């Protein structure tokens, strides 16, 4: 149908049809008379999977022969979403499969909707890991993603009476055709026990054993015949009254049962610590085994890079030391040299509630040898600090890995900095904040360690896959090379005054909006005006992300309409979606507020279809792929200094939405790339937030000086949005007035005024679309291919490649 | 190689080789450089599996079109063993696969040894179910086996210091290629709750739901292209703090976690009751669904037969009543008529400790509606008894389904008799005992219900598969038709004086013994004399089976050798194997005694290799297939009246062993078929045991009158077989002397004298072999094809068929 989706060769279509029929018969054990759409989905998945395996075996054989430096990306989350379409895109099979299925009387898009998301992550951190795997494969790096195979991923969100309810995500119920169990490579992981000392050295004895069984999933590069591996560990009990002993195997196996549904927030639970050590211990054995199949660990850092995605896999540092010192019998200083040169750490947030600090008593019980190693690391590190800054005793307590107080804790971020040769933030402003604030002492000791690697997104999933219409009209003008070289989008600046291109860009957006408007009616029985401005904020529900600021604007627009019903206003559909962590009370109340505002606004006859407020249920990767291409306005409105980077922001920019945002995270670099004149920037800068913190933030001042703001707070307090329960939102009002860490009121006036400028521009479709073109054309920097190239050259010491392996 | 293993056609061998290579590459994702024997096993299994699916789909389609009466065999156990070789035998693929694998440089017998037993049973009852499935498919019956997919089957037995240790049987660790998950046919099962009454009728509300997910396994008939289904249910929690709620899903899913390892013994545990209802509830929904796809339940018994394997699935009776009355709104009398005509019950034992009696309070809590239905069944049944036997009040209490006492219980056997149109025992003597003793009252009320169906074994697994050498020399004389018509073995009586046949029979046994003797050294590092008489007792460890009587004989032989070292005695290898239930103390002590006797006997220089005593570890179906073909003497020595049938006895007879046995269970019919002169019969008959019980069994009398018996008891008591722990066997001695329910001493003298006659005959190889031929030749009656033909005609009302379906 469209050129970017590849060729539908006569022979290939014939071969796909017969293999489809083979799988339906032999693999699924069905005939066409009793087959359901789900059976047809699986037949297609197995057919496409077959095209991966030759390349997969060949890739891994190639790495064994050439023995390049291996990159190990350790993460507790890989937010992969669906795999079928992504695989077809990367193998150039999409049109052929479309034709083959069409000839069998099937609609391939219908079959794609049957696949469950692999929701093994919460949000940004987990999705970054997924984008990174795609880019590492596309750039020909010998890269392995290592994590946990959670039996239950992020919960499915239901909205009942306006409230979030959680349901278990039983994503493996119908099977996962993409994974391959590898029980033969199962490895032991140790917990508890005690340390005894001998003439030889320390020994960790009397431990409990849990087995780590790997499942391997292929990760195809973009049309280069490279297929890398994501290896996810599953917990199994070893085989050694009788009935209760067998039933109690669940205790061990619970380690891999469920993803903790926290986003940018730390809770010190023992099961989570077990998960963290589980992935680390199994992974490091696998790394060392692969290295030994190449005595001398001097070459270990030349053959191995370990990238720590946040502090969650930080135990890699003392585990590597444990293995090298206790088992391989290396002296401490040599082991430490190897460890530091091997490990690198990426920080993803400065929010203090998100930093991992584990109680010592927990480590003492669970991992007694690792605690000893951490203490030794700390003593040697602080001796260096003392030599560099003599007499600076406060610095010593500030930099210590051990935090004193009622309960002694280990600061895992401090451990990571000490044991890594490179530490990076994820956007320029964030990396600067790290050096100026929370890691200032460490930067002063070891400035060379500190880097920036601005985040990015894969243009395969986030353009070609989710927005083929846009990818096609771009390809028509500048060819297909931009899909693996996104900087080529700069060529589109030559078409900003091209009347044909302006029309095509606008047409693609309108079609996307019509498609999404239809999807809403089908699945959720809700009607919207497709000519309205689609105003979208999708991301996890958090105070720092300020969904509440969006809510205040929505109520402002509603009140203004009620005040002057017969004045024209630009019609809007305001969509807000995202999950709240189950224990996060305030986040759950914010969801209830949004639906409550919808209940009033959507049923007021005077409003008509000029304003609609919809809460998008169960926001997840598959839904992002639908809503982002349909968006006109991207809401990126975190308090300056709180969103380390953001990546949803980049997805919207690539898909033809304009951005309203604070100068926070990667928004700063996006505005710099596109030009501030082509961005809707408002609000306090980081420096303004600091100044306000110094004199003290008084929300009452804004309430007293802004009548429109006062009206809204009175409406909330009085029960306007909750008639049968007038004090329902008292906690929200109380927070805003007296305990708002994120200064919602301080940015309200500028936000509302900025939103008026958005509406003004939307009234002129041609100039709106020209500004969109300027955004799309300068989105190239935000390819994760660029990000990974920088990690490769500046941290891992390996060169990327776009050369194809032989099929 | 040999004709019974089928043809190795050039095209078939070529096609198997390419499909093998396809599976290794695409299915297993391996190349030949890194493949292990296990990978090669799986490649072969998938290749053979592919040949089943066409026949499997075609068979089930055939049943849908012709709509024959369906037979539902409900069992809590299916002791299937390995599937690969059985499948090859039944599809005539064995030689072709042998050739194909040979050409790829692989030994197929080596690959067969990698497959795990599907050990979803304990012993005789579970293995009977497996044999029955094979025969039902071979006879072209539209038959379905329904059970539970236990995650852990019967434990693996290790012997440590002479003591049994249990290890979990993680049989699904590497995957099960034979099963097909059918998540789309998942069904709900209800527990707990309460009953409320309305104008309409009773309703069972406020229940907890567990999902039953089916897995289907093919069951091929012998070379008739029929492939039936065994459907096993797996327990799943429905999808509706957060973390603990997800972790607590294990509570529901524990229903299908583990097989209770009890053999011929009842324990009233709640989890077991949940297992029993789980299989029943899911199965009956599946039955009714299939029936409705053919309002009118008058025809239900014409289209459905439900066979209850023991009382374990007895809840089918009140569940069927519940569905018909509460959900389908049939009147009670009509529902009862349908239920009785649909259900039939097989009793497998008269031992009182094996009879299922569930406490009322347990049923009241778990299954409150079923308890109500059971009470109503009981009231109506006892009203019939009262009308038939007026004034006989003791009969009323004897026949009641409800047993009074400290704790009220439901007698599930009584429920089964009341709600079934046919009740059968499993051997003639057993069926007679049922009518004369435990079910006498029921026989007097409804004599027409009571039948016999003597057990049998499948000659596919238990001759062709495990003893191809014997199958081949038979086929050479009488052709191959006997494999599905075992009565044709009677033709071998014409060869009892044939010198060539005598030599061949003897040669096959010697080769089997050499092969087994080698297997013992390889796997268990134990040496044996292959020219000795192989004296074998393999079966679960039980007091009623009298492994202890065997032990007494072994010690007698040892003592006689020590008394006259230089006298010639026929050399013996005495092998005893079997598992003990983990809680069965006395059974565990018996195992310890056997190994303790071995420790003394096997290391006494004066004995030499004239007597060896070996405990065969981890007795299971795969080991039975090895040891039975190697046996000379089959020990079937249960106290008369205790072994309902036995089936191991039949396996030995078919494979060229002579039998030493009591007139118990099917031994009676085996001796009748072969002639008593060709059987080593000894000991009390049932009538003798009764007479002894009337005057009272005094073991002291035998001790006082038999000096050789006295010596052994003194040796046991004094610590002869346990020097460092002299009173180790005090419990065994105490039991034998004062509390022996099974009269070990009463049969000792006759047993020893009978064993002397065995030794005498073994000294004359020609006459031994002629007697063997007379046994093999008259084993035809004990084919499970004969058994199933009788169930079909006399209980289910369906005609068997040997006509082949088109491939
Ligand atoms: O501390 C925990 C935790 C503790 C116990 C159990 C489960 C847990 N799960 C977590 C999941 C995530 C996080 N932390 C973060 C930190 C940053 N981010 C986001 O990362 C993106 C990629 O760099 C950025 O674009 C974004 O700005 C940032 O917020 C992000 O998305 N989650 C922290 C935790
Ligand atoms: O009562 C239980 C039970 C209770 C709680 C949990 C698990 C349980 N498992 C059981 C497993 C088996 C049995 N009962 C029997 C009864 C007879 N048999 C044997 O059946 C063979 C086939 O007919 C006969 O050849 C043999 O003579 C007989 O002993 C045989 O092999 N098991 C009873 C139970
Ligand atoms: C990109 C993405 C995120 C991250 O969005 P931010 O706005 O950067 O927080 C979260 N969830 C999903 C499903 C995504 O695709
Ligand atoms: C046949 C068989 C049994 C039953 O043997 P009996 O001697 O009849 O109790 C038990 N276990 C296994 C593994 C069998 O093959």
């Amino acid at each position: 149908q469209i050129s970017v989706r590849g060729l539908a060769g006569v022979e290939n279509v014939t071969e796909l049809k017969k293999n489809f029929n083979r799988h339906l018969h032999f693999t699924l054990v069905k005939d066409r008379n009793v087959a359901t759409p789900r059976d047809y989905y699986f037949a297609l998945a197995h057919t496409v999977r077959d095209h991966l395996v030759g390349r997969w075996i060949r890739t891994q054989q190639h790495y064994y022969e050439k023995d390049p430096k291996r990159i190990y990306y350790l993460s507790l989350e890989f937010y992969m979403g669906r795999t079928l379409q992504n695989t077809m895109v990367n193998l150039a099979l999409e049109n052929a499969c479309d034709e083959a299925t069409y000839q069998l009387g099937l609609d391939m898009e219908e079959l794609e909707e049957i696949e469950e998301d692999a929701g093994l992550g919460n949000g940004g951190l987990g999705r970054l890991a997924a984008c990174f795997l795609d880019s590492m494969a596309t750039l020909g790096l010998a890269a392995y993603g290592y994590g946990i195979r959670y039996e239950f991923g992020i919960f499915n969100q239901k909205i009942c009476g306006g409230w979030q309810m959680e349901e278990a995500d039983d994503w493996l119920r119908y099977g996962n055709p993409w994974e391959k169990a590898r029980p033969e490579f199962t490895l032991p992981v140790h917990f508890y026990g005690r340390v005894e000392h001998t003439s030889q050295g320390a020994k960790w004895v009397d431990t409990q054993v849990v087995l780590a069984m790997p499942y391997d999933t292929p990760v195809p590069g973009y049309r280069n015949n490279v297929v890398n591996t994501m290896r996810l560990w599953s917990a199994k009990a070893p085989n050694d009254g009788y009935i209760q002993a067998v039933l109690d195997r669940n205790l061990a196996e619970n380690i891999s049962r469920v993803l903790y549904p926290n986003d940018n927030f730390f809770e010190g639970k023992e099961l989570r610590l077990k998960q963290e050590y589980f992935v680390v211990a199994a992974t490091l054995q696998d790394i060392i085994r692969r290295f030994k199949s190449s005595t001398n660990f001097d070459a270990f850092p030349d053959k191995v890079a370990i990238q720590l995605n946040d502090t969650h896999p930080s135990l890699a540092i003392p585990e590597l030391m444990r293995v090298l010192v206790d088992l391989e019998r290396l002296d401490w200083d040599k082991a430490w040299e190897v460890t530091v040169k091997t490990c690198a750490y990426t920080n993803h947030t400065v929010l203090p509630e998100a930093l991992e600090r584990w109680p010592v008593h927990l480590l003492e019980t669970l991992l007694p040898r690792h605690l000893q190693i951490i203490y030794e690391i700390n003593q040697r590190f602080l001796n260096r600090v003392a030599a560099a800054f003599p007499g600076d005793v406060d610095r010593l307590r500030r930099m210590s890995l051990v935090e004193e107080g009622a309960v002694k804790r280990i600061n895992m971020a401090h451990l990571c900095i000490a044991g890594s040769h490179a530490v990076n933030g994820v956007a320029r402003i964030h990396s600067e904040i790290l050096k100026k604030t929370i890691f200032k002492d460490f930067y002063e000791l070891e400035p060379h360690k500190f880097q920036n690697k601005t985040n990015g997104i894969t243009p395969r999933r986030w353009l070609v896959l989710c927005n083929p219409g846009l990818a096609e009209i771009i390809a028509e003008r500048i060819g297909e090379e931009y899909i693996s070289d996104l900087d080529q989008l700069r060529k589109l600046l030559s078409y900003v005054d091209d009347e044909a291109f302006i029309r095509d860009v606008a047409k693609v957006k309108q079609e996307n909006k019509l498609k999404f408007a239809a999807y809403l009616e089908r699945e959720y029985k809700v009607h919207i005006n497709p000519n309205s401005l689609f105003d979208v904020q999708v991301k996890r529900i958090h105070e720092y992300k300020r969904q509440l600021l969006n809510c205040l604007h929505v109520i402002t627009l509603y009140n203004r309409i009620k005040k002057e019903p017969n004045k024209f206003v630009v019609p809007r559909t305001v969509m807000i979606g995202g999950k709240a962590a189950p224990g996060y009370h305030m986040a759950k109340m914010i969801i209830k507020l949004i639906t409550a505002i919808g209940d009033v606004v959507n049923h007021d006859p005077v409003v008509g279809d000029r304003l609609r407020v919809i809460f998008l249920e169960n926001y997840r990767v598959s839904l992002a792929e639908k809503v982002i291409p349909a968006a006109d306005l991207s809401e990126q409105i975190s308090t300056a200094g709180t969103e380390a980077s953001g990546t949803g922001n980049m997805k919207f920019m690539l898909n033809g939405a304009l951005t309203i945002g604070t100068m926070d995270g990667a928004n700063v670099e996006m505005a710099e790339e596109a030009g501030e004149e082509n961005f809707f920037i408002f609000g306090m800068r980081v420096e303004d937030v600091d100044r306000l913190d110094q004199r003290g933030y008084n929300a009452q001042e804004y309430y007293d000086r802004i009548p429109e703001l006062r009206q809204i707070i009175e409406q909330l307090s009085s029960g306007f949005f909750s008639p049968k329960q007038p004090d329902l939102f008292k906690d929200i009002v109380n927070m805003l007035m007296h305990h708002d860490r994120f200064k919602v009121f301080a940015d309200y006036e500028e936000y509302v005024k900025c939103q008026e400028r958005v509406s003004a521009l939307y009234k002129n479709p041609r100039e709106w679309t020209r500004m969109v073109i300027r955004n799309i054309a300068t989105s190239g920097k935000f390819s994760s291919d660029r990000t990974i190239a920088q990690y490769a050259r500046e941290i891992w010491g390996v060169e990327p490649s776009r050369q194809r392996l032989p099929a």
